[PDB]
């Protein structure tokens, strides 16, 4: 019923592919594979999986052809326009992102 | 390079800040986008997020845990935003590594 994502990278922690609904020419996700439902609900126990989740963002950024700059986007619950309730790292770049961000 | 957030961790200018430890430094938005907006920064200089080591994944993983502690303080419990800035494209203004964390209002899509 929805397209196979394209999974650009994946290890033991953590799994990144393509947004189907992209805000931007590229727009992928990063996810843990534990399944912590919201930031806000991530623990001190998460600490080293929540950088590792930074760093491989920022890895597949730079992989994507991301140089001249991309925006990092994290939502939380309703307000936040959080529409999965499981963590996921936005990274959008290939255009001039606005401000403000949302 | 110092930036103005220098000014910033070393107490010369002033700042409304909500949080302090050893790594880090949470402080207001001086041009808040929502009615709460807050930046969570570490007190290594990394300038930039395309810049951060695997030596800083403790670091970065603190920050997020700040972020989402200092959003709960905040009174944020019905959503917020994390936003970090990379680079020209990305709106980067300000070549010091930051979290900013917005809340206090429905938050649209695209983010920017
Ligand atoms: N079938 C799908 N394949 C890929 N991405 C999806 C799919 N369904 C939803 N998404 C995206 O998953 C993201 C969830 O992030 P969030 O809205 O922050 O919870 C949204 O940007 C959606 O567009
Ligand atoms: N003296 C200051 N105190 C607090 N926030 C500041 C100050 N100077 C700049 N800012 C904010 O720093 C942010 C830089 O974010 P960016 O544009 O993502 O680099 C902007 O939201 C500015 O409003």
């Amino acid at each position: 019923k929805s397209l196979p994502a394209d999974i650009l990278y994946e290890d033991q922690q953590c799994l990144v592919f393509r947004d189907v609904a992209p805000q931007a020419p590229v727009h992928f996700l990063v996810i843990p594979k534990k399944p912590i439902p919201r930031i806000s609900q991530a623990e001190e126990e998460d600490q080293q999986l929540l950088g590792h989740l930074l760093l491989v963002a920022k890895q597949t950024a730079k992989a994507e052809g991301l140089g001249d700059g991309y925006r990092l986007v994290i939502n939380d619950g309703k307000l936040g326009a959080q529409s999965v309730y499981h963590l996921h790292i936005h990274v959008l770049g290939g255009r001039q992102l606005q401000w403000p961000p949302g």
